[PDB]
């Protein structure tokens, strides 16, 4: 065995089953939903064109890198002529593989060269460098509006930042004029309507009333609900002690299994009546064999025993929590409101991705929200929703669907469709949480068939059809020129991280 | 070609690769930490030995598997005795392996009801069935109290459970009385010193002073730690102001890597003097080439633009939550201060268990937690530190090192010992976060030399071993005589939740 030194793994390359060599542009960073937005926006493109500093660490161009890649294919070349006497015909299939190699990346670079040298008169690309915030070069922006599988939306923040660079949003809201429009750049100048206002004002008004969030866990919620029912001076006493104790025993068991259905129908078979060894759970038993509450206990109390008793801990195991769930007692401040307005805004916006990735509607939701009465009535029920400890979810989807046909909808969301968004928003609300801004985001869904890839944490697009679009088909591809429709008759849009066809060539050794 | 019937799966068996059969007895249910605990602590040894009833599904004994398995295989040895006029020898090593597995289970068969038939005068294995509130027969607990890897631990909830089940916990501190040792049953009685009282009445007071929560994120915690040196009049103005600036920009640098390499220490090379192109953060460019801020902007206002123009967001993605922030603004009442209280203990008990099962120490850290000055002193530090919104783990950390040979140790914990025992804490008090009762969990670690396993979701030890002991070593095992330590020659205590061999000894026919 010889020792090569191609890598199985360089930046924005990326090699299919039959050899081609794809170069991935990347738009970016991240897998589905862009850690990238606004200010931010050009960064993955400053640094394939020019390369960049890194939290101290050089970040070489693409250029650069194909160049160091040449090299040590070059060398791998080489080392098989002198390797090529210990095997004359037994190298013979790796050599064809890595000269095909060779070629192709050639072919790339001297296309990096002229695009930045020849195709470059409007410094479309060359702003990256020099620009103060830079923009997406124009081919960038033409890919993104051609798009079938990823959409950018627009959100309203009460503090928004003017510098989006996403220009052809699918969802999409009124906002107000930015603090950085504004002679001190210190503070927004608010207008008073469409979604973000109606939401931001409604959970947290002028009279700086909080709206309290009353989310309980699922045993607090049933003896809550139980206990509703009862008052204080309840006992389980007197002469109809066993009466009244089988009357909180069959409500406590019908609030209980009612709750759990929703999540799960196996409890559709769970009893309160016994104990898991069939022990009657009555009076003499709690009172006088296990002795944990007597005639004078408060009926919370016997709740407490009878749920000790009879359930299995696992039925208090928690499901995950939803975004609007954080954990807060109340919306207290302007900025608690910004938060939730946020994530109502962000999950409308996902809403409208998957209708749009799915071909259910071309409409921008944000239209319809912004207008009265929509803007007020969704931001009063997501309110009374914290309010009951609801979720949210539902009634945003419940609103959708009483109005689908205004939404561009031919039917209603479908129960499973509703599960399938709010997957997707929770998995990529998660990943965005912590952004210092929440004006836009750029969302990519690599399941499906179209011109955006994902490929080593980058949302990023062929190169080939950048090229083509900055040079205007000026520059004819030669022997790249089908590999644009080669990677399209791949299975998926999600490409694997490392290059397998490079280490099966020392697989076989 | 015939259809085999022996299962690939039943509750409690396990077949390694050299065909032996092992039985492993359940103590509670999970995986690294027991769900069951206090009156639920028996359940799985209840169903094990005589079956039981949960949410409604019955679940059958142990004695009632084995003989529906062995149905199976004589009914599959049946079947290859049919075939042998067909293929005369065909199917030889098969059988001997279905036999071998037929013996074995008819001798765990014997044990089982050997065990209760002559070797249970004290009804130790009977009371599962008869007791009131059972406990783990006295076999398990000697396993119990003799592992190297699994150890209980016992904390102090104000309303603290009498019905604990781990007799012999590794960590342990003081406790109330019991309700359920009360006349009326109603509430505990409290004492007033221990760790449990200390957290409590620290948290919140007998005053009813709630105690604020001041969480931020990374970016929030940084910025409000640098801003508490500056005042809202100061400015980036004057003859100075390139100077002040970059008293600005080192400060916050500074602090920013400080709080990023706790986590990553690939941040010591952060820089926030250029943006990612080499741009010089100075006064000319953020206010006249970006426009951000001017001569009259916060403090503030350049942080967040320093920040924007240098920092990749990538930086901001956060850390997994700590069990400490919940989302709440404050600790408000006695059982917001319980649950917290119980929270710290948790994760002393996590250190003492990390300690133990590594062998850095024998002791029980809540001997030393509870004496003064220690219990009182770590209140008042971690009452701070939510406060100031501190991660709390360190500030546990840090004292325990400052005392480490106090606590039986040789050197401070480490660095890494202390992220391990974070990730440990983290994991498994999320598991249990809905328990109904936080008196006492049984923690098991199955990557560790031991014996107690983990399998089908139950911490488990060998039946043999447990027949050995309860028996006291009067019925000797035979066959079986050298299948516990063929268990413990594995690689892991962590067992395949199928059998593999079983589904294998047909693919070599
Ligand atoms: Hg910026
Ligand atoms: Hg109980
Ligand atoms: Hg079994």
């Amino acid at each position: 065995v010889i020792k090569f030194k191609e890598p199985e793994r360089c930046d924005y390359l990326y090699v299919d089953e039959n050899n081609k060599v794809h170069i991935l542009l990347p738009i970016v960073g991240g897998d589905e939903i862009g850690l990238d937005n606004t200010c931010q926006t050009a960064v993955e493109l400053i640094t394939f064109f020019y390369g960049s500093a890194h939290s101290g660490v050089t970040k070489y161009s693409a250029e650069h890198q194909l160049s160091e890649y040449k090299r040590q294919l070059e060398e791998d070349i080489k080392a098989i002529n002198s390797q090529k006497k210990i095997s004359p015909h037994a190298y013979d299939d790796l050599l064809k593989e890595k000269i095909e190699r060779l070629q192709q990346i050639e072919k790339y670079i001297e296309l990096i060269q002229v695009l930045k040298k020849q195709y470059d008169e409007q410094n479309d690309i060359r702003q990256l460098r020099t620009g103060g915030i830079p923009q997406l070069p124009s081919g960038v922006k033409e890919i993104i509006k051609s798009s079938e599988n990823a959409f950018a939306v627009r959100l309203s923040p009460y503090d928004n930042d003017k510098f989006t660079r996403f220009d052809d949003p699918l969802f999409n809201v009124k906002r107000n004029i930015s603090k950085y429009d504004t002679p001190s750049r210190q503070a927004p100048i608010p207008i008073y309507e469409g979604l973000g206002y109606r939401l931001r004002s409604t959970l947290f008004p002028e009279d700086k009333t909080p709206t309290p969030i009353n989310k309980k866990s699922l045993r607090d919620k049933v003896k809550s609900t139980v206990l509703s029912h009862y008052k204080d001076e309840d006992r389980i006493d007197g002469e109809k002690k066993d009466e009244k104790l089988n009357e909180l025993i069959t409500n406590l068991q019908n609030e209980l299994v009612k709750e759990l259905v929703k999540s799960d129908p196996q409890y559709s078979k769970l009893s309160l009546s016994k104990d898991p060894r069939g022990k009657e759970i009555n009076y003499d038993y709690l009172v006088n064999s296990l002795m944990l509450v007597d005639n004078d206990s408060e009926i919370g109390d016997w709740i407490d025993t009878i749920l000790d008793a009879t359930v299995d801990s696992t039925v208090w195991v928690a499901q995950a929590s939803s975004p609007f769930y954080d954990g807060a007692k109340e919306i207290s401040s302007d900025r608690d409101a910004d938060k939730i307005s946020i994530r109502v805004q962000y999950l409308l916006a996902e809403a409208n991705i998957y209708c749009k990735t799915n071909k259910l509607s071309d409409a921008n939701f944000g239209e319809f929200f912004d207008k009265e009465p929509h803007a007020t009535e969704i931001a009063k029920r997501v309110k009374e929703g914290f309010t009951q400890g609801a979720d949210i979810e539902p009634i945003i989807y419940d609103y959708i669907n009483s109005n689908h046909a205004e939404l561009g909808l031919k039917s209603p969301l479908t129960g499973k469709q509703q599960q399938e968004i709010t997957d997707k928003f929770t998995k990529h609300y998660n990943t965005i949480k912590e952004s210092p801004h929440f004006d836009e985001f750029f969302v990519a869904d690599p399941d499906k068939k179209g011109n955006i890839f994902s490929h080593q944490g980058r949302i990023s697009c062929h190169f080939l059809d950048f090229f083509t679009r900055q040079t205007k088909g000026k520059h004819p591809l030669g022997d790249l020129a089908s590999h644009q429709e080669a990677l399209q008759e791949g299975t998926s849009n999600r490409l694997h991280h490392k290059n397998e066809v490079v280490a099966q060539g020392y697989e076989k050794l």
